[PDB]
């Protein structure tokens, strides 16, 4: 699809059987969820923008949906603000930015 | 253009007769520059972002070309990590995500 801009471009995901909302961020290097209980390893992490950095936790390999496009690859959890899709999964669904 | 994300969306912008590179946002609602001087009346205001809130000069009705096209629109200023292109300007460019 076309998503304009006028409203923040948030798209329903589904990760970990689970369905969240979610923003197509291309400013994101990493997409980065809300606090969720995921399993398996991780490696800790910390991620910085404005007002300074937080600390999440990377998982590798997960797999996401998003409108129906699949991805997978890394995702960071933690006390963020809002759950963003970054270019690492932005590129496998295909996603530009046209103007 | 059509401008995959592979790599950081950064483009060249000119503002205040000079130029910056800056990163196109899709995560941001609004444009937020590094410390610059720029002409013009300002008022101090708060903006959020994952790390917490800072403290930047809102610059308002500025004139600002991205990547060849003219935007007018608030401009903030302030200790950002990087230079962010957001909605603000985005929707007058018309800049759309596709995928
Ligand atoms: C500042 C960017 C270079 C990086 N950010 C993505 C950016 O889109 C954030 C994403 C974002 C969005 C909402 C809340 C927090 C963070 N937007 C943002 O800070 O925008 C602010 C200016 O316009 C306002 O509108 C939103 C917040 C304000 S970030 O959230 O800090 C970030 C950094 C690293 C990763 N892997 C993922 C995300």
């Amino acid at each position: 699809p076309q998503i304009t801009l006028w409203k923040r471009p948030l798209v329903t995901i589904k990760i970990g059987g689970q369905l969240k909302e979610a923003l197509l961020d291309t400013g994101a290097d990493d997409t980065v969820l809300e606090e969720m209980n995921l399993p398996g390893r991780w490696k800790p992490k910390m991620i910085g923008g404005i007002g300074g950095f937080i600390k999440v936790r990377q998982y590798d390999q997960i797999l996401i949906e998003i409108c129906g496009h699949k991805a997978i690859g890394t995702v960071l959890v933690g006390p963020t603000p809002v759950n963003v899709i970054g270019r690492n999964l932005l590129t496998q669904i295909g996603c530009t930015l046209n103007f």
